[PDB]
């Protein structure tokens, strides 16, 4: 029957390309122009792609994968047997698709208004307030307001969403949706592996947390900061306190060594969103990697539209499954934070182009984390003082500690948050957390892992998780935790291949062909082989390891311990 198998995969591939390309079209139109019309069309297309999935998935299940000889065919067919949402009865499928659409629309058009009439959208208004305001009450207004308008509005849809996504998972052979999502890593030991990694980063996070807590105590006052407790969630310069880069000014280790206004420098010399992506595109090509197609610059939405249409601003990279059309949709703002995001997204695009010739079923990253790490790796080099100086955006061991601190505020602060999100969802999916306890358990984890507390007590009806994009958008989050760990492993390996010597944090792989080759060879595998092989190709070993990230920040860890020790900090919280 081996003959029927290769034939099946061939038909699945050519037909999937057509249907998936049409779907991406409708999805893009909705995402870049939210209207009743584009919404209705997208929902119609959902039913069409579902019909295709059910047709080929039903056939795939007729094959006994065990008796299949060719490992590539065996792998593709096993994957096609998973119908995902298409496994749901037609009635539940349309209800599920509408719920997803409603949650996405609700989140993307939510606004927080003042008594007068001035209403602010998340991007860039509220994001700017959280990043620049140093007034406790103004930060509270934005923090609470976003949750009141976005979070609370998602609550009416979540319980049903959970019921339906779990039903689909069970109909595909999994115990629940969390089980289904975790399966993407093909790693039985996943939960234990990630827990060990999280634990290895505790010394660093706890020391950074204590140091930043002391700084906030200095700025906002003893009456608002408990030196032995959690930090109010609205003072970290970010709506979700997932990255603390924006309060660098309040915590700079050596204020005597001033650093240029990077964001002001970009604006000062006319940097634009297009320039930002052009620079990222240049970094990739410098490594010998692929440049984005001409079509990319013509079809991407790199700026928030001003023609009246409403859009999903949250940045994302798109593969239209025809090996030629790739696009990015981002409401880009001119600043260093979004420059890094630009590289992040361009990393996804590079992966798309690298595996474009593989069967559609295998056009995915070695694991989701790999897809998320590519752009971040290059951004690590872009963020170095020397590289920023080469871009004319910047002009001592102290400058070194300041830099590591800036890097830690983003990378280290994000570790517990990235770990937390799916620890919460997996327990919602497995029934451990009911709708009565959604919010309470979210905050229990926010405290346990991040050491944060809500500035305003939560009340019945609040659903703070809904105020975070990936929740109503139903996008898994553990990939970001994996990404932050492995991106440093990649940085370390690529730097070693590039001939770098000395402190790892001083490495800049710009123009390194050796580094480019390692990334390309790995990306070309797509999802054709277990991820340890792609890991081996890049790093020379097959496991995930926190050693690289710890090595990168070693100088900061030493500095933080000394600093916290002399101030008598009590690490942690009750
Ligand atoms: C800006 C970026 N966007 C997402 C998009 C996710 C997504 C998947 C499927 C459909 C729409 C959006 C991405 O990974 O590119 C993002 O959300 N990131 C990057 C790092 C951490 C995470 C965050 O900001 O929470
Ligand atoms: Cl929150
Ligand atoms: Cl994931
Ligand atoms: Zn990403």
């Amino acid at each position: 029957d081996e003959a029927e198998a290769s034939k099946f995969v061939e038909e699945y591939d050519r037909t999937s390309q057509v249907v998936w390309n049409e779907y991406a079209e409708a999805n893009w139109n909705y995402n870049t122009n939210i209207t009743t019309e584009t919404s209705k069309i997208l929902l119609q297309k959902n039913m069409q792609i579902a019909n295709h999935t059910l047709k080929y998935g039903t056939q795939a299940r007729k094959f006994d994968v065990n008796q299949l000889q060719n490992t590539t065919i065996k792998r593709i067919i096993k994957k096609v047997q998973d119908l995902e949402r298409a496994a749901l009865p037609a009635q539940e499928l349309e209800e599920y698709n509408k719920i997803l659409l409603d949650m996405e629309t609700t989140y993307s058009v939510a606004t927080v208004c003042h008594p007068n009439g001035s209403c602010l959208q998340l991007e860039p208004d509220l994001t700017n307030v959280m990043a620049t305001s140093r007034k406790y009450e103004d930060l509270l207004w934005a923090w609470e307001g976003w949750r009141d308008k976005a979070g609370r509005a998602i609550l009416q849809f979540y319980p049903k969403y959970v019921e339906l996504i779990n039903q689909a998972a069970r109909l595909n052979g999994y115990v629940d949706a969390g089980d289904s999502w975790r399966s993407m890593y093909e790693t039985p030991s996943l939960e234990q592996d990630l827990e060990r990694l999280f634990q290895e980063l505790q010394p660093l996070y706890l020391n950074l947390h204590a140091y930043v807590r002391r700084a906030l105590h200095r700025h906002y006052g003893a009456q608002h900061i408990n030196l032995e407790g959690p930090i109010p969630a609205h003072l970290l310069g970010n709506m979700w306190a997932q990255t603390w880069s924006n309060i660098y000014d309040l915590v700079v280790p050596f204020p005597s060594a001033p650093s240029m206004d990077t964001t002001e420098a970009m604006l000062k010399q006319g940097w634009t969103p297009r320039r930002m992506f052009k620079e990222a595109d240049d970094f990739f090509t410098s490594l010998g990697l692929l440049p984005v197609p001409p079509e990319f610059w013509n079809k991407s939405m790199l700026e928030k539209p001003t023609d009246g249409r409403e859009v999903v601003c949250h940045a994302s990279a798109w593969d239209f499954y025809n090996g030629k059309d790739f696009r990015i949709k981002q409401c880009t703002t001119v600043n260093l934070e979004d420059l890094v995001v630009a590289h992040h997204e361009m990393g996804h695009i590079q992966y798309f182009m690298q595996y474009k010739d593989l069967p559609v079923a295998l056009r995915e990253g070695a694991n989701p984390g790999f897809h998320e790490a590519i752009g971040d790796v290059l951004a690590l080099s872009v963020s170095t003082p020397k590289h920023l100086h080469s871009l004319n955006l910047l002009s001592s061991d102290e400058h070194d500690i300041n830099f590591l601190m800036k890097m830690a505020l983003d990378k280290i602060a994000f570790i517990p948050f990235s770990y937390l999100v799916d620890q919460w969802r997996w327990r919602v999916f497995d029934g451990s957390i009911t709708k009565e306890n959604y919010n309470q358990e979210w905050w229990s984890l926010r405290l346990k892992y991040q050491g944060l507390c809500p500035p305003v007590p939560r009340t019945q009806g609040d659903f703070d998780p809904g105020a975070k994009f990936h929740i109503p958008s139903s996008v898994p989050y553990i990939r970001y935790f994996v990404s932050f760990i492995i991106q440093f492993q990649f940085h370390e390996a690529l730097c070693q291949a590039a001939g770098h010597t000395g402190p790892l944090h001083k490495c800049d792989i710009y123009q390194s062909k050796e580094a480019g080759q390692r990334l390309a060879t790995a990306m070309k595998l797509g999802f054709s082989r277990p991820w340890p092989e792609a890991m081996q190709l890049i790093t020379g070993q097959p496991n995930m390891s926190a050693s690289a990230m710890l090595s990168y920040f070693k100088p900061l860890l030493d500095w933080l311990r000394t600093e916290n020790e002399l101030h008598g900090e009590k690490l942690g919280w009750p």
